[PDB]
């Protein structure tokens, strides 16, 4: 009886760490594919099946990480979000701050995505003619050289400057979505996909 | 590429009917254990799952109905809860038009699980004093000499009244925890829980 309900709540652990999985394999092929609404849905999901749950792998938490990384950067343009509890960071430093936090190897695609972020959280302060701001991101942020031309562009107020077109949005996301194909190999062998993956081919 | 896209839409769907399933069963139980906060990580939970599903098995469709039934029944005594576009209708009575609605045998525990939400609705605006919202409550559900001794302790504002002490509130949730174990007992052969249990088994 007792014994009975501590089973069912083990199961009920073991079932949503498979949920947890699939969501977010699922999450991060969406922001791949640009399925903004699907990404939107199952990220929501995702979210609340967190909240049921209460003991995490070191490996569930670095996946947990990876999806707000994703959601922090989708919402990159969006300067009226406040993912952390100071109002004065935006979502793409706080992407950076998860980004230099994950569990993961330093390679060259990590700086670049790292630096691709940096010149990208002063150019949507400066495309939003919000100059005073991108100082204050630049401050927070800050390769001498590299430091010095984004402070140079922020002084004389040139939003539509060639250096952001080079290291543009688009770049940013193409980078962040190679690093998630690479991932979502490795996701791809979740519990719940493989299954549903098999009744799909049973019946083809 | 076009087909490898749609087999994995395929594969999310047979994975969300499964989150769906499981999501259902846990609810139910989380309902009859009483674990009030359970219940609502879980509804939660499920309720996003849904919106990440278009295609419904008349099952599926059947098992919706049920924990919408039992959310409105737990805030049976939440009348600033608007569960329906008509911001007149009450929980109790919102859960009352899915009970009549279910396809489900019409057994006696049917109609005494119904009877009793009926004697409830006017209840907990009796006990709230909301005098004239029972009577209107009472129009909109109505047995003659059961209705007539409804009506007769509404005029009277008899909120503590007898009657209700004998078709109470715990009355009505012990009969509804009784179809609940009838429905848990059919729902525990779900793919994720039978697979999650094996699990926990294989640990023990
Ligand atoms: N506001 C934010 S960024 N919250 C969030 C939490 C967790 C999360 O991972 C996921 F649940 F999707 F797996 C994603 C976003
Ligand atoms: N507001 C309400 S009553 N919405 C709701 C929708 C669906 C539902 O079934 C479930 F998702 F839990 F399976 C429960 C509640
Ligand atoms: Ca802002
Ligand atoms: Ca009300």
């Amino acid at each position: 009886e007792e014994e009975d309900a501590g089973l069912v709540a083990e199961a009920e652990a073991v079932a949503a760490g498979w949920m947890l999985d699939f969501l977010c394999l699922s999450l991060c092929r969406a922001f791949r594919d640009g399925r903004s609404e699907d990404f939107r849905r199952t990220r929501n999901s995702a979210e609340a099946i967190i909240h049921g749950l209460s003991s995490l792998t070191a490996c569930q938490l670095r996946t947990i990480y990876i999806c707000q990384f994703l959601t922090r950067i989708a919402a990159g343009k969006t300067l009226d979000a406040q993912f952390e509890n100071d109002e004065r960071i935006t979502p793409l430093e706080s992407a950076l701050m998860i980004w230099g936090s994950i569990e993961k190897e330093h390679d060259k695609l990590h700086e670049e995505i790292q630096n691709l972020i940096k010149i990208q959280a002063i150019a949507v302060c400066m495309e939003n003619g919000n100059f005073k701001e991108a100082e204050e991101v630049f401050e927070r942020i800050f390769h001498m050289p590299f430091k010095s031309k984004l402070l140079m562009i922020i002084s004389q107020k040139d939003t539509f400057h060639s250096f952001f077109q080079h290291f543009s949005y688009n770049h940013m996301m193409e980078k962040i979505k190679s690093y998630v194909n690479y991932v979502l190999s490795e996701k791809s062998s979740t519990f719940l996909m493989k299954a549903a993956a098999k009744v799909v081919e049973s019946k083809r």
